[PDB]
């Protein structure tokens, strides 16, 4: 959510900013629903004052007839719910627009329409050169007969996948070694999180209004039949940010650094053709997610230091890969600033999104209410919020696979996730 | 599914033994059913075979006027469709009565109405004895800050929780210990599975067609609108058991071990007000399932070695329980003998149900059509099908936070864990 008064105070700015993400800000509709609201505002409060005095009227009556009085507050009763609910109507109005405002990027971003406007930063290691044909994870897969899409489709449908054997384990060892550096290192806690949210929670971090279509809902259980619409998490960023959901932190207690293991859940739009077969896009993968709550002037800070962190997890694991600054064009919805990671892929010939690292500014914060105060101040503000994959966990399984890869189709575990799997070289 | 050869030359005997389980066979509406069936049946295959007869009259006539002969073809067409319509009706109606018949009790069960006719085998352990107040693991948990509640209320609604810091890590020590354990010592392999299940998936195990309330269900996504009818896991067993799905198993490839960390979902019926407060029962548990595929003759034997290694976590982490022998009025739909162990929960000042562990016999194989064969044979038969926790993994958190406290609140890290938790002692 953008802050209203910035709506308000400079509406042709907002729009200017808005117009390098190729969104088209309704400015126009956006101020004659804003003079209506004015309007039935002054028309609704006289009506809320009028109704309290005529019924102040009465209590006092009482004790020294109060039917023509009674009938007059009934009329007038009558009267402001019509009025509270034209004007609910409008609020409603207001709301579906400014709730699909995405957020105003920063200046550090560069203006560009799409991915190919993209502008790379740094580039770590050096893609291997084979002495064979690169086979595919999906091939490297079927030859330890540890990656089966087969089995999937049979249990549940397209898009899954199920790991048998020491395949498994590996994907397991990944996910362990990323919460163990996140946690032991890099200054982030723990969390075991729901991966059923609220319609609150996915609102509070941008889902809804404007996403609905990409998540999997659940339908309301028989015994929670009003308190049960819930939705499938598509990324620990979801639960995770919502912890600071109305709540006033004191700065000293900042900054807030969560990690998570989860699965994500995804039915992404228009995905149909793109990364057809193997891991890449999946509707069920694991991702270990970084969150970090914080005060407004350290977020730009914290995008660097959660992004090294991020870094730190490809390097250790001795995978080549690509920084990148993404464009006004290629950002998500809450991002006002974003950098990805992209891994070598060498069966594609390519690097491959593997993290996206984001500062969300006040965006998330204005709509959880999620404010901190020193102890001192007479004055709350909102937090910053910010979240990056450390990482996605098939997409590293997919890395890990293929730049790893010996002749025979054997997987040489990387020495890091050697303690993981009991000392293990090879798989295979 | 019980043999349906069974339900034709013995149904009194089936009853008989279903009754033990207080199920009630309607073997009069069967008859009744199946008299009428085997009438539509010749009805209708004499439709099919006239048919079939006045169609090839018209190709070989067509060499050699077909007017007159396509407009018979074409009334035994419609009344054929008629008969196959009314047919199928009759099918799918003996098939709600027998997809909702539990399985037979083994003559091992002893016979029972309920829970306090369940027999003890065996206990190991003593139960502390303790010098102060015992405390319970929601209480332990508000003194750690580490398992929160009210924010998973926040975030999705009852009867979820947020783990926080060194608790979360905790949990995720005694999933990873559990796993190393069965894949390491007691020859299951390891799988990541789906986590969401189509309708063939839970017919197959059992949950449909009897237990769809018991579920959490996804509405169809757009993209998918006619093949994405899923519904969330409530146990591994159902993914696991599924791989053998229309499957003919060369015997030299049994016993099929396999082993699965997963979240497990469930909107059990009536459990309201039965253990409001904490992790005993919750919508979103973690669970490291065993299940086994093995051949007709070792399922007992496979019973008493999966029951064992679900006995050796609770061993290995020095936690008090008692082996139960479920009677037949407290088994679930799918076993044909189950045992339950259950650890010593302090706070409760009893044994709290920790594991169940099933031989399903041939009735979900007879579901999935899940067979085996000797390379010589000229017949396959159906395999047997067992599962057990190994453990509940929120309930092991409660057992261990409970058995383990210390004076102060703190948790002491039981041994086996600490090579998991990096040496660490305790907690706090
Ligand atoms: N909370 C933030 C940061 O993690 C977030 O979710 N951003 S993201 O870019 O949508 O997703 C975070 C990461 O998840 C992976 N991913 C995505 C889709 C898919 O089908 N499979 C994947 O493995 C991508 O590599 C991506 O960089
Ligand atoms: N596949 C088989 C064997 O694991 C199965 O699911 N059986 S069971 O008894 O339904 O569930 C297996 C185990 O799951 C735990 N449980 C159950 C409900 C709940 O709300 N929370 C829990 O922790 C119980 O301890 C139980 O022994
Ligand atoms: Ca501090
Ligand atoms: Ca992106
Ligand atoms: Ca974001
Ligand atoms: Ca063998
Ligand atoms: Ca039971
Ligand atoms: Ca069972």
């Amino acid at each position: 959510m953008l802050d209203p008064n910035l709506l308000r105070t400079e509406p042709d700015a907002v729009a200017e900013k808005l117009a390098r993400r190729g969104f088209k800000l309704d400015v126009d509709k956006l101020r004659a629903l804003e003079e209506r609201r004015k309007v039935l505002q002054v028309q609704t409060e006289n009506l809320q004052a009028e109704r309290n005095s005529r019924s102040k009227s009465i209590g006092q009556a009482k004790a020294r007839d109060i039917e023509p009085l009674r009938l007059e507050v009934n009329k007038l009763g009558e009267q402001l719910d019509a009025a509270k609910s034209e004007l609910e109507t409008l609020l409603a109005e207001i709301r579906d627009i400014a709730l699909a405002i995405p957020n105003i990027p920063h200046d550090d971003v560069p203006v560009g329409r799409d991915e190919n406007d993209n502008v790379e930063v740094s580039r770590w290691g050096t893609p291997r050169q084979f002495d064979f044909e690169v086979r595919d994870h999906v091939t490297l897969g079927e030859m330890h007969g540890g990656l089966d899409f087969a089995a999937a489709v049979k249990l549940t449908g397209s898009r899954f996948v199920v790991m048998k054997g020491q395949l498994a384990r590996l994907h397991r060892a990944l996910a362990q070694f990323m919460l163990d550096l996140h946690t032991e290192q890099h200054g982030y806690s723990e969390n075991y999180v729901p991966y059923l949210v609220n319609q609150d929670t996915l609102y509070g971090t941008g889902q809804l209004p404007k996403f609905a279509g990409d998540l999997f809902h659940t339908r309301p259980l028989e015994e929670e039949a009003d308190s049960s619409n819930y939705a499938l998490i598509p990324t620990a960023e979801v639960p995770l940010t919502n912890l600071v959901r109305d709540e006033i932190i004191d700065e000293d207690d900042l900054p807030i650094k969560m990690t998570a293991h989860t699965p994500c859940f995804r039915s992404e739009a228009g995905s149909y053709g793109r990364d057809t077969r193997g891991l890449i896009r999946m509707h069920q993968f694991d991702k270990v997610e970084m969150v970090q709550i914080v005060r407004p002037e350290d977020s730009m800070a914290a995008l660097e230091e959660m992004t090294g962190h991020a870094e730190k997890v490809l390097q250790l694991l001795g995978l080549p890969y690509r920084k990148v600054a993404l464009c006004t064009g290629d950002m998500g919805f809450s991002a006002c600033k974003t950098y990805d990671l992209e891994v070598w892929v060498p069966a594609q010939n390519t690097y491959r999104e593997i993290s996206s690292c984001s500062n969300v500014w006040d965006f998330q914060a204005r709509r959880m209410q999620a404010r901190c105060r020193s102890k001192s101040d007479k004055k709350t503000r909102l937090v910053h919020t910010l979240n990056g994959s450390g990482l996605a966990v098939g997409r590293t399984l997919v890395a890990l696979m293929e730049n790893y890869q010996q002749a025979d189709g054997r997987i040489e575990i990387p020495e890091v996730l050697r303690p993981y799997m009991r000392g293990l070289e090879y798989i295979g």
